């Protein structure tokens, strides 16, 4: 039957159990897609220029400039958390499992309808044209993952959705002299062109094979299998003060009272222990050796400027700065009966953070009540600017270093990304918590095919005449993880996640129907460095 | 039966030699381990807070603040080189070996005695009371090697030792702005207390199961076998100078001496050869391209801050920054017969050669005119910040992806052996504190307490300690760790560095009169290696 | 310093053949086990990526 | 055909070593000039009885 | 003996195309070396301090 569904709508998420305290988690995700005709049949290079903001002496960071490719195709990603559990059962994950592997993941297109409007707008279905699919299995096309721009299917299941209309960067060359509010004049900044040797212009129509799906049939994928290393549910809170054995004391405390401290009996020069300090006869905490370095200072706000124009450096962890701010829509999270982005900044638990006020280097001769001249503070001006300190151009990453993973992100975060096909390649991406040792799944491109009028000719330097056509089409996807379930080890109970009296109004509806999704943290437990 | 004996002492070193140039060396060890009961028997938190010390500018350094869980149960620690092998065996494992595995590990506990004391003193057996026992097998407690404290098992194998007291780290916050003396007003320096995210409160009594003996009956650790990378005793003298072929010598040296140097018969700028160095001619020693680097830079006595509060960086390889330092007391290789509290100390100067001479480094601009103007190149003692003693090397940083670094050499007698690795999803590529870093697990620590031998009167509903017959155990420690290693070859015409008894240093390694010993500590990595 | 020297010999360390004029030395084939070497190249700056 | 020693005694035994004297009789001087020095052949100490 | 050659002389690269879009690149390569004697029969140590 046309008119009878070629597929089944599902959203249930399934949990089943295997040996030794394994869980399997299918999260079955459904969307109703609303796709409107392309503007322009034709691949346009454009390029972007806002010399008129950045040309202003200190709105260095404003640098939009930028060349892409605007395709005629639009994307279908499912690549955030929203997309695939509601807040019942990311609030269950992150309370009941300790480990998360990514495993396996499929999609298909189902119950697909084409619609054309004539002219009041009347509108008729047209059963003989076809609706364009492909997807991209070899890798062959740029990886865009659309949850950095906020552009993912959206995470209510009962509304519709839109796909993003699809773009890739181009290679431009551009150059911008940094300057302050006060310099003695225009810096250079200008837009060099693009060089030949870096020229990449894709086309899906020569790339992939291209389904021409009609009603009353399906384009469906064989599922993907990941191999990524697992993702860890809770975070370990030990910094290098925290690590090993402690110091014994002489002097336990006599009685209850906050103000009744413990004491250490030893004079500090007399201790006994191991310091990485040839010269200093003092044992403290400060100065005992550890086994490595948690965590590393690095240069905050700084940018950096290649061919391609200035950017941020991305830092790995976080205490302000460091930690993500999000800016997200109605689709994505925002108070839907509302008419800005609504933003957060994920203040985690994940530890590994550098605090800049108390940082100091002070001379190698250790005179202990340490003068001016042999100690540099985070007060002091470097080159002269009472703003920057040493911290801002200080790097502290050494073969001691020990960092975790990025948290997950419900509902706005990432779920995968594609390893860079450079030789070296990172130690961690700090945007997905996992990341695709190979392949990820391909890129799912949608388009609606040209529905001409009897006008047409190709010689007219006008746009070919289109009649106006839009199409309606639901996706489904089956995503499946395996996660191990935690144990009570500690004696005390851990912070887990639950609804409370403040927080209780965000997950019901509105009276006129609004929504909601707050944002979740995802490693609540806490777990041993060591 | 209580008058049957329950074991064997052993602290024999026995080599066992194999095919293909490797040797099982197989140090046997045992000790007298003397335990007092706890002084009290319930779980205790407790926070240090030396706010005198600190208060005062310019003591930052001498933060001491943490929280701790005071623990009653003692730890049986034997991870560290002294308790194994003693001054003539580590002479042939540094002399004769060139690699050195880490196999296996096993312990046990014999012949427990259990004694109660009763007003002079009168000392009667208990027959009746038990020692408690327990392995972590699944290293579920956290980690807490007793090296770093210097309270491992005693080293010399004719005296009795103590176990350590167990306790582990808390949560805490705290931050501590730092200051110089004579700044202008007291700095930030305040207790925060602890977070309720990171709260943590093991026990030994629910964590593993506790095994109790009484004064008839064994406890032995089944074998633990170690996955660990192989342990180089030799060491590198080749910096990035010393790497490649060096420059030909058109006119050599025609008479003997010192004086009589070689010279290369080439102008600087019509060498030919690769540099690094996109605009300038000059093909030098220095400007010369190489495969990689070896060793680099860090920021030398750098504090940076955190939740917990102020901790030094770490450096991997020292030149004195960087080279450890070993306080420790009379068990641990002072003399037994000195008089003081105050600790003997060492500092180990690797011969590993890697580190960086920080009066040495220098950078100058692009250009690079070649005598060097005062405004094109900034000198180790040009000031940063207005400070004259804290110059550019002291916030510098050269770690890269062209670094080469060694492994930390083991410190004998005070050295740790092994090291658990880390929890973090991204390792740490070396360990300073040990050699050996084990990696999916890590032997089992063993910890010990005195059953409480309660009075004849007794009320859980006071308020007061419970009162218990004073009661002490000894009981005997064995273990046996198990080490491959491969015999060196002689691949030069000279002879290399070996360990030596002389005039110097004969008294160290025997007896005094009065009966007292000491163990001198002992460089490890003698030999030369190639590094390319 | 002492404990670095290092006095190489080619006579002590490794066998040396004589060739007369009529003989031949043949080094056996050496197998490699290098990782590929890539024969493109990666414009992409970080303001390209995504 | 030879035996390797055993660590017998506590104490280290005297060993042949490269110091700072006998460095440069090991190594050849800057016109090929070598030398051969005399070596100890019974450093280590045997119990007689 | 003297008189009878011992090899050939080559200096061809060979292109050889298996399945699955893979070349063997047979990098051949021939030179005549010639060889003084050594200025001087004994190592030497030489130190150059300029």
């Amino acid at each position: 039957g046309v008119g009878i569904s070629t597929g089944t709508f599902n959203n249930q998420t399934e949990f089943k159990f295997l040996e030794n305290g394994w869980v399997e988690i299918t999260a079955n995700s459904s969307r109703l897609v609303h796709l409107n005709m392309p503007e322009s049949e034709n691949y346009r290079r454009v390029v972007v220029n806002n010399m008129d903001k950045t040309a202003v002496n200190g709105n260095m960071a404003l640098d939009d400039i930028h060349a892409q490719i605007v395709t005629p195709w639009s994307l279908v990603d499912a690549n955030a958390w929203g997309v695939w559990f509601n807040p019942g059962d990311w609030q269950l994950i992150v309370n009941t499992m300790s480990e998360l592997h990514l495993v396996s993941f499929e999609q298909e297109i189902f119950n697909v309808v084409l619609k054309t409007v004539s002219e009041t707008k009347v509108y008729n279905n047209d059963l003989t044209a076809s609706l364009m699919v492909a997807l991209d299995s070899n890798n062959t096309m740029p990886f865009t993952p659309a949850a950095m721009r906020s552009e993912t299917l959206g995470f209510y299941p009962w509304k519709p959705t839109i796909p993003t209309p699809w773009r890739y960067y181009f290679q431009w060359d551009r150059t911008l002299i940094p300057s302050h509010t006060g310099t003695s004049g225009t810096p250079t900044n200008i837009y060099h062109g693009t060089d030949p040797d870096d020229v990449q212009f894709y086309t899906i129509e020569n790339s992939v094979p291209v389904h021409l799906l009609r009603t009353g049939d399906e384009f469906a994928t064989g599922t993907f299998f990941f191999d990524c290393k697992p993702c860890r549910l809770t975070h370990t809170w030990q910094t290098n003060r925290a690590l090993g054995l402690p110091p014994f004391l002489n002097s336990l405390p006599q009685s209850e009272g906050a103000t009744n401290f413990g004491d250490i009996g030893v004079q500090q020069d007399k201790r006994r222990g191991v310091t990485q300090m040839g010269n200093t006869n003092y044992i403290t905490e400060a100065t005992i050796m550890r086994p490595a370095e948690v965590g590393y200072s690095a240069p905050y706000y700084s940018f950096e400027a290649s061919t391609q124009g200035p950017f941020k450096t991305p830092i790995a962890a976080g205490r302000a700065d460091g930690n993500p701010r999000y800016a997200f829509g109605r689709q994505h999270g925002q108070k839907t009966t509302t008419t800005t982005p609504e933003r957060f900044t994920y203040i985690a638990h994940q530890d590994t953070g550098r605090y800049p006020e108390g940082d100091w280097i002070q001379n190698i001769n250790f005179n202990l009540p340490v003068t001016n001249d042999n100690v540099l503070l985070p007060t002091d001006p470097i080159g002269g600017k009472t703003g920057i300190n040493y911290t801002n151009i200080f790097n502290t990453y050494g073969p001691l270093t020990a960092l975790n993973n990025v948290p997950p992100v419900y509902p706005n975060g990432q779920i995968w990304d594609k390893e860079f096909d450079t030789d070296l390649k990172p130690r961690l991406h700090v945007n997905a918590p996992f990341v695709c040792q190979n392949n990820c799944p391909g890129q799912l491109f949608v388009k609606v095919a040209p529905n001409l009028t009897n006008e047409y000719d190709p010689d007219a330097s006008a746009n070919m005449s289109r009649i106006v056509t839009y199409s309606d089409f639901w996706w489904k996807g089956k995503l499946v993880f395996k996660a191990k379930l935690r144990a009570s080890h500690t004696w005390n109970p851990i912070q887990q996640m639950s609804i409370n009296v403040d927080n209780q109004f965000n997950y019901v509806p509105s009276n006129i129907g609004g929504m909601k999704i707050v944002y979740e943290k995802s490693q609540l437990a806490p777990r041993k460095l060591y």
